[PDB]
């Protein structure tokens, strides 16, 4: 993969309480995939409904074992709705910065992986446009009731999006997202708009 710093970014809002066991699975079989370290892929997350919950920084824990240690250890955020782009402006602003262990501004590529299974709460086109001006990759990942529409405008190119039906089709695409990230490289998503 050479070096990736990957941001989950996942909704908590109660329309995702019953998956939610689900969801923590396909993110730490994700980061299984991975090759965790200080001088390697660094792992953040941040879980956001109606306001937004750091989990973890990309400087956090550098170690694989500890990574996966912290997303076992997670408990729904909660909250009435899905509001997606402010979450996306947080990450850019809060999450996508060199003092809390981004390699950004080293030209390393930042991933973003938004997990969500509702319409959002807010409007997320304004957030999209910004987010990949400010150097953000997303691949946004519709389960269930969220729209695929929604996952397009948010993703770094449209095809980038994902639907799949149910939380129980998330390990189905997790062989395909780790290929993402590890293959992903700063010249190829230069080239891609």
């Amino acid at each position: 993969s050479g070096e990736k710093d990957v941001v989950f970014l996942i909704d908590g809002s109660e329309g995702v309480r019953s998956g939610f066991p689900l969801l923590k699975d396909f993110v730490q079989r994700v980061v299984e995939s991975l090759d965790v370290g200080p001088d390697q892929v660094r792992v953040a997350l941040v879980q956001y409904s109606d306001r937004t919950r750091p989990e973890f920084y990309l400087n956090s824990h550098m170690d694989q074992q500890g990574v996966i240690s912290a997303i076992r250890r997670l408990t729904l955020l909660g909250g009435p709705t899905p509001n997606t782009g402010a979450a996306l402006e947080f990450v850019l602003r809060n999450i996508l910065t060199s003092s809390t262990g981004s390699r950004i501004a080293e030209g390393v590529p930042q991933l973003l992986i938004v997990l969500t299974a509702e319409p959002s709460g807010d409007d997320v086109r304004g957030p999209s446009v910004v987010l990949k001006q400010g150097g953000a990759v997303p691949i946004g990942i519709g389960i269930g009731n969220a729209d695929i529409s929604e996952m397009q405008t948010i993703s770094f190119i449209p095809d980038f999006a994902v639907a799949i039906p149910t939380f129980r089709e998330l390990g189905t695409i997790q062989q395909v997202i780790s290929e993402r990230v590890i293959q992903l490289n700063r010249e190829e998503l230069s080239s891609l708009k």
